[PDB]
DNA sequence: GGTATAC
DNA sequence: GGTATACC
């Protein structure tokens, strides 16, 4: 099972118009089993709407969503969409979470896996208050786990964990670093922006032994789609800023 | 200070 | 067509 977080610089519809960026985010997408991506500036559901027919042009069920309403607090607003091969993974119960754009929530059950029912916390933090947005996720943990009676939590997104974002004496005030309970399978060594700059934005956490001991060990890692596809660092940018962040339960 | 979008 | 962001 793979799965990936990935921040699309502003999906909407200008991007999805163009049937080559579209392309290739299609591309990606089909990848994975579950992808969440970010960054969804879509009032209307119309670029959603494109991307869905294109991976569901060859069956209406190679893959299902969960999206969250748009999520700002003044004008700015952006949406979490969760995409997933319903024939892999059914939700199984979702909800909304201090934060810019609080946490949406998905429960999943997960037949081929070692771990069988898991919750996924999405996050795209706001660069400005990153250190305290990443801690807060502390109490969403502990959320989760009350009202769901779960430990197998993957904490994932552009949490921006890195350069001038979270500095390295600023990560001990941070309880989802400090607390040995999780463990980050991105580290702040890995490159997740399509720039120049070098920085771990992008990141997975996973708490729980069940699915601490699913994961597949040296698969997570930043999914270079310019190396990949060959692309130009124009073409690249073009589609997103960020890398796709990855993973694979066994 | 710059770039960029949605709306 | 100004406001509200995400980055550099
Ligand atoms: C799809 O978007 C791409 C990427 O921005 C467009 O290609 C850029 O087009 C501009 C204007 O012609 C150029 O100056 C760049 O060189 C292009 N990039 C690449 C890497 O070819 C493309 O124009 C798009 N299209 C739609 C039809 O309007």
């Amino acid at each position: 099972l793979k799965i990936a977080a990935f921040n699309i610089r502003t999906f909407g519809e200008t991007k999805m118009s163009n049937a080559t960026l579209a392309s290739y985010i299609v591309r990606i997408v089909r990848r994975y089993d579950i992808v969440l991506i970010q960054e969804v500036r879509d009032s209307h559901l119309v670029a959603v709407g494109k991307l869905l027919d294109y991976l569901n042009q060859d069956d209406p069920n190679t893959y299902h969503y969960v999206v969250s309403e748009p999520l700002g607090r003044n004008s700015y607003k952006e949406r979490y969409l969760f995409l997933f091969r319903p024939n892999k993974v059914s939700v199984l119960d979702t909800y909304q979470y201090s934060f810019s754009r609080e946490p949406a929530v998905v429960k999943f059950s997960s037949h081929s896996t070692k771990v069988k029912e898991f919750a996924i916390v999405a996050l795209h933090s706001a660069p400005s208050d990153a250190v305290a947005e990443i801690n807060s996720l502390y109490d969403v943990y502990l959320d989760v786990q009350q009202k769901w009676h779960l430990n197998d939590v993957m904490l994932m997104g552009d949490f921006n964990a890195d350069c001038s974002y979270v500095t390295s004496s600023q990560w001990s005030s941070i309880r989802l670093r400090t607390s040995s309970t999780f463990q980050w399978l991105i580290p702040d060594s890995a490159d997740t922006t399509a720039t120049s700059t070098n920085c771990a934005y992008d990141r997975i956490v996973v708490a729980g032994s069940l699915l601490q001991s699913s994961v597949v060990p040296g698969s997570a890692a930043p999914f270079d789609f310019q190396a990949a596809y060959g692309l130009s660092n124009e073409m690249a940018l073009a589609i997103s800023d960020h890398y796709p962040v990855e993973v694979t339960l066994t």
